[PDB]
């Protein structure tokens, strides 16, 4: 197992994961079996408990796993699959020792983080390293392992210790330190700066690491002399000084690495041979360059929401509508709509832009209303559900999305104005929104239904089932708590508000389809996180479809 | 609250809970309202687990807390009542702050050393601030904290931050640096080391906190030249340079300290008023300074067993027989016999070793076989025992010692050879030692049966109730697993080894006394945690007694 | 050229260069041109200006150089020979570069320890790394580098980068780290603690510093288990935890190298190949060893002086008697009397050291009136001076000793009682010792005599002449500034005070030799510097054999 261990220093957001991500894929069409470790410092264990305004989107995993989206990331970049062990905490750790400790493992001694923890870091990284993560059940050949933290932490100093030794139980050629750091340039001097990154190299080394190369963040390309005054300071070679610049999109990354020709270095570093034509996908990560370089019209969608102030809470939502852009070919623009200003307080406070957000709205090609947390717009969130139905706009509604629009339809046709959410309103004289966990045997109270999970379709005649191929079923990534109140449910059957998908007992509902409707649907599961550049997921793309005015035809044209 | 914290660097063993417990006494002499706080950067959780070998005795609190001697010092030097609140270890965080975070009580959020730890160690603080230790419910006036760990260990590095910033959130006068350093002084040279001080304080003041006093563990005292060095190198007056150099015993320490005038220091450092005749006891510590300065003979003691090699391991117990040797005013002489010495196996290998040991043995005045742990010496151990009991030498057997005494009177009183400890051999044709733990609810499984219980006498006529004082019943230490078979305890009756003392329900033994002995008796609690210089615990003190031969005398003086 | 690096952290006088003396020694066994560098953090420059009682003997070298002692102590364990060249401080680096500065060698530009600095010591490294120190005018083949300072100094990180990457310049077989620690064992506990060079060396891997091996200061040697802690926490060779515990005598620890077997380590380590019989030698350090063993009756010297309180400001003066008490096979005790103590001030202050001293300078068999500086306890040497010329006791005067012996004799033979030095009363009736530098081109006012001069004898008739073995003329260490006043001296050329050596100009007066007295004899020059084992100076050996009374018989034997 070779182990390229990504560090960085300076500043978070660095962009660790996305080198990583790029040099997996690489490593992948390379032709290792690439897997990968994220050790996240947290003294938190469970991402899932943590805000997506806060960080972002929880990935799911197949198991159920809540983690990191970086993870998600990677499997964007590679087919793998990845669980759980894949993501560690030292909330993990500890608890994980603590039952050790209280188990007498350590025969009741004292255990210290010098030999103890670091051992068990030393441990846990065999543990993962023995577990493929492809199809072939091989242990994979080349372990990324994501450091998070910044060099300087004391969240990451236990693994600092694990690794300066571990790099030396493992043979040299068998462990690659990566350092990102960051080459920061200020506008009022444009002179590019290197000391930040010698002081994180420095103090690196002093920890007892040397890079095998540096990323540099960069935000234009370093010019020589900048690079050869790197090469000094650090005493690497000005290969080993990578200039990542800032690219206008990622995928521009895994090019610049191959410019960069690290590929080669890690030929002769880590010695492995390799069998190429072009040295790596080619036409792959080229040919979806041309298309990024050679895209027609904007189609904008309006984001409206709550986290939507912007945030990257949507950018694997955003990537999602990426993949059907590209598929398209078309250009996207996402605007960001505070549901909030939608609202007549708004009016009151800023009509302003209260009526630019409007305006923002129509001037839309689609809309959609993803799921989200909180009371909070949620009146200006269903006026522009109402909104995009009247109007005949396509809508696409996710989990609170697709729940707030039934009790939208409740409400505006069945007239039943007090009907509401539970979530929301306790008081409610139609409860359309109600909570139905999972009540799992040896869990105390109910769950969140989480998890890749079964949905099955109840109808032929669905929009959804053709854009998915005519499938009897479909498994999607689920998160979510409150489901249809049946009571109601019944009296939408008559109505032209179709529920298309259930879970597998029948009872939750997943999917609905407005009737007489360009396109109206709302689903619970999310299938952003299993929407591949490749494989785009149907309802973004379906949407987009319907924003360009192109779905008839597309699946009239064979779909 | 006063918040004197004691920190220390350089070396463990430097002798902080020797100063604690020093300065604890003085305070309280003062008239101050003592506590303290043990903070034990101990990663696990529960000294209960710890050997004794590797650390010494697990001081049993009232409440049946497994805690460091350091606390027991600190209730033979006051009065002062601890409970399991005042010891802390980083396990012990780790689970609580793991089980709020489980508990969304951070949101789900991550949290971090910083601030989230350093506030729960500051609540923990404030937590044990507001517990009195005394009789008097009121929050104590000062709290010592014994700091454990070296500057320099990350195992601390939480509690620095804690503690830099919350000697701000209290005022200055409510918070006290107390650093102990070292002064090293070859032997090859004789010349008094500061540098290491230079280094450990300089680090400190890195760090972030600035010593209020500096003890300075010194061999002799320092000359003044060196007093003036170290004020120059940290910036403190000769009169915080404070040496403490060292004592023949622990109890010249806080007459040291009353020579350096520490207390006038705090005083002044601390603005706490003072009454006062002499300063402070004076008599207390100064009779008894006399006393141990004019001691008669020495009386010896062979201490036989395991973890006897030589350790602090008999510390509390040494000093248990201290109390006694202060009483009756003699010397005392501690022999370790490590009982494999005294097995023909030691004799095969090097029978001058286990002559010797025999030789010592006899040339003791009487004997003490404590409880251990290990199959290892039980020969040696029974042979001493029968020994002891053949020559009609004062024995004295604690828990296992007990056992194994019981054990041999079977083996060769009742010819029960086979006779033997469930403990060690499963297959006993006579189970005298038999494993009898407690199950209590909610255990999984028995338990080792520890803490403050009562225990109640079997008769009147027991040479050990006389000792106590004729008292119905007594309460004393526990610490033990296996219990006297009753099934041969009934072939005991008829037998001159009598059960005095059973647990209240009747059934666990736990005083046995040999008639027609001068002296045979084991016992299964543990006396020597209660023992105090005031109140020695009365099976040493008999121990003495019947190794002088004074005893008989004693009791028909009046007791 | 292999560079073996000596470090150490946790206290000076740690045996840094009683180790490199040592190995210095084993090498040149091995066959190899070994050299040394003393890297002095010191800012300050010229070791000649620092106090003999603050850190002792200024070695002068061939070239008047003016250095440590240890510098001396190489060239006893080594034949080599040692120039300025050879110890280097920052002080002599500041002003060098500075100079350069001023140059505009560095194109004006601000240089910085990185690079600057590391580089002007690694050239500094080569500058002498080239220099032979043997009649073989050979690049040597193995350098090592005493670095002063321990880990954590200021004073020394510049070279610690240096060193660190330099390593990586020269090759990996090709630069040794080696690192002497410190094993402290309290005499309360005595236990050996490993905690302090688990600090040191973790901070020494922290900057980057790897050990090959590890020197151990030991008291006693460490046991098994203590080695195998070590080993784990450095993570190192068992082999590589080298306990050097304390010996009696320096020449003991070659030996104990040897039992280490640290040579074959350095063979393997540093591929160096060697050709051997006993591995090294093994008679010469064996024999002295046996001789050290097998010593006859215990001379006593009676050190009479200020700096005389015990210091090691004498340590290769007591070598120099040393080497000749193993040369005739004695025992030999060094008296430390305070000079003052022999005063009549001493007398009324505490006449029980005033008589003691007295008593004890009686009961030594010779007296010894070494060089110092200060008036004081002038009056108690001139006292012990005319005791001894009194006494008839062997008498042997330098520099200052020699020079007040002369007063010492004016008085009280020439009656000229108040004739004396004008280097403490320029208010002298007889000025015998007066000012006499050296006036030298170049030089702003006069310079002390130092370095290595010719003396030439006046006179065949010499009893030193005679234990020189009749040379005609001798060369020697100097270093002293007055000199006999001419215009009494043709007052002394009458009287039975004779001065038998002289500088080459037949000014300065080098040797007295007092006719008609047993042995009493006064050198301005400085013949400790020369003494070896093998070939100790005469002065001492002469003053021993009068010591106790074997001189006549030495001549008269055969010289
Ligand atoms: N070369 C680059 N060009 C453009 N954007 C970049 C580049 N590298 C990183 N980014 C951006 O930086 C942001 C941070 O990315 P990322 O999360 O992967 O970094 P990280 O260092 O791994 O910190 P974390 O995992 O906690 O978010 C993202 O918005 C990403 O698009
Ligand atoms: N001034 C002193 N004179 C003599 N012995 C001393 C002195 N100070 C401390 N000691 C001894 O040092 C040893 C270590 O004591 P102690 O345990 O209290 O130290 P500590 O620094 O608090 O480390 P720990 O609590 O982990 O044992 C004990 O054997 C004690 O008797
Ligand atoms: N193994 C040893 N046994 C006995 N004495 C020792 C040993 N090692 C060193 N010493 C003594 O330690 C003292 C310090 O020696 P030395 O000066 O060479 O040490 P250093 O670490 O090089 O510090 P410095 O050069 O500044 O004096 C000397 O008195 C020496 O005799
Ligand atoms: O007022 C000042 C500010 C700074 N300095 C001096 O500035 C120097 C820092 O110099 P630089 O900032 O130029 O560092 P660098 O060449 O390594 O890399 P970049 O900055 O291009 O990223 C330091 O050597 C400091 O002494 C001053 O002397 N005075
Ligand atoms: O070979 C050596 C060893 C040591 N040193 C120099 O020794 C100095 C350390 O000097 P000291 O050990 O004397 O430190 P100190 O006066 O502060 O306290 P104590 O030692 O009495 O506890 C440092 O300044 C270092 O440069 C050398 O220059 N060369
Ligand atoms: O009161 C205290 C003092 C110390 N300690 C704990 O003592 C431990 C230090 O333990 P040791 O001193 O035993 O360290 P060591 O085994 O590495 O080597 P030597 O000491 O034998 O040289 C640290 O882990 C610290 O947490 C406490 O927990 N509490």
């Amino acid at each position: 197992m070779k182990y390229i261990l990504v560090t960085g220093g300076v500043i978070s957001g660095i962009g660790k994961g996305i080198i990583a991500s790029s040099v997996g894929t690489i490593l992948k069409s390379c032709g290792l079996h690439v897997t990968s470790i994220k050790i996240d410092p947290y003294i938190n264990i469970d991402a899932g408990t943590f805000s997506p305004y806060e960080h972002g989107e929880v990935f799911v995993l197949d198991d159920g796993g809540e983690v990191d989206l970086d993870l998600g990331n990677y499997e964007r970049f590679l087919d793998i699959r990845l669980t759980k062990d894949n993501n560690l905490t030292t909330g993990k750790i500890y608890q994980y020792v603590i039952n050790k400790e209280r188990k007498g493992d350590y025969l009741g001694k004292t255990v210290q983080v010098v030999p103890h923890i670091t051992d068990a870091i030393q441990e846990w990284v065999m543990r993962q390293a023995l577990i493929p993560v492809d199809e072939d059940g091989l242990e994979p050949q080349v372990c990324v392992i994501e450091l998070g933290g910044t060099v300087g932490d004391i969240e990451s100093m236990p693994f600092i210790e694990a690794f300066r030794q571990f790099q030396f139980k493992v043979k040299r050629e068998n462990f690659c330190n990566i350092h990102v750091s960051l080459v920061p340039q200020p506008s009022s001097t444009g002179e590019q700066k290197t000391k930040p990154t010698q002081n994180s190299v420095r103090e690196l080394r002093g920890l007892g690491l040397s890079p095998d190369l540096v990323v540099c963040r960069c935000s234009n390309p370093l010019d020589t002399s900048v690079k050869e005054k790197i090469s000094m300071f650090c005493h690497v070679e000005p290969e080993q000084v990578i200039c990542v610049h800032d690219v206008s999109s990622i995928y521009r990354v895994p090019l610049l690495l191959e410019e960069q020709g690290v590929v080669d270095y890690f030929l002769r570093r880590l010695d492995l041979p390799i069998e190429r034509q072009p040295r790596k996908m080619l036409m792959k990560w080229k040919e979806m360059a041309d298309r990024y370089d050679r895209l027609l019209e904007t189609c904008s969608i309006a984001l409206v929401g709550k986290y939507t102030k912007f945030s990257d809470s949507y950018a694997s939502v955003i990537k999602a509508l990426e993949h059907s852009a590209l598929a398209i070919n078309h250009k996207l623009e996402i605007k960001y709509i505070d549901s909030a200003d939608l609202e007549p307080i708004t009016s009151q406070e800023e009509p302003v832009r209260y009526h630019e957000a409007w305006q923002k709205l129509c001037s839309a090609h689609g809309v959609l209303v993803p799921g989200g947390f909180g009371v909070r717009g949620t009146e200006g969130k269903i006026q522009a559900i109402a909104w995009a139905r009247n109007q005949k706009k396509p809508f696409l509604g996710v989990c609170l999305g697709m729940q707030l629009a039934v009790v939208e339809f409740s409400r505006n046709v069945l007239g039943w104005q007090d009907a509401n959410s539970t979530e929301f309103d306790p008081t409610t004289s139609h409860p359309v929104v109600v909570d139905m966990p999972e009540h799992n045997p040896g869990q105390m109270g109910g769950t969140m239904r989480l998890g890749k999970r079964r949905t099955l379709f109840q109808t032929k005649n669905s929009v959804m089932r053709k854009l998915y191929g005519d499938a009897d079923y479909l498994e999607e990534r689920h998160r979510h708590r409150f489901e249809v109140n049946p009571v109601w449910k019944k009296c939408l059957e008559e109505q032209g508000l179709k529920f298309v998908g259930q879970d597998v007992e029948g009872e939750r509902m997943e999917i609905v389809e407005l009737e007489d409707h360009p396109f109206f649907v709302g689903v619970q599961y999310h299938p952003e996180f299993l929407s591949r550049p490749i494989k785009p997921s149907p309802p973004y793309f379906g949407l987009l479809l319907a924003s360009v005015g192109r779905l008839s035809h597309y699946l009239q044209k064979g779909c």
